[PDB]
């Protein structure tokens, strides 16, 4: 499953991009 | 147990203040 | 001229979009 | 005169701390 996370993905995930949500920038992680 | 959340606390929680974590500001929620 | 500004454009400018710069989200103002 | 800047102070300035302004964190520079 994919999630938006700050500041980085958790171990086992890969960052595919970035999310813009609630006026902040997140890692897009799957 | 408290948490840092963006942009707001969840139901069940009261906001006590703000967190500064990973270069972002978060609601500090318990 | 166009600028990235937080949290909003200044009087006389119009927001055309958003900038991603230095891990924050800005108004794109011209 | 001090200023709030993202992501860092400019030349001529010393960072004294951090600003919390408009939901973002800034370098506090004089
Ligand atoms: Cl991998
Ligand atoms: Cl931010
Ligand atoms: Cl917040
Ligand atoms: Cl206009
Ligand atoms: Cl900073």
């Amino acid at each position: 499953a994919c999630y938006c996370r700050i500041p980085a993905c958790i171990a086992g995930e890969r960052r595919y991009g970035t999310c813009i949500y609630a006026g902040r920038l997140w890692a897009f992680c799957c």
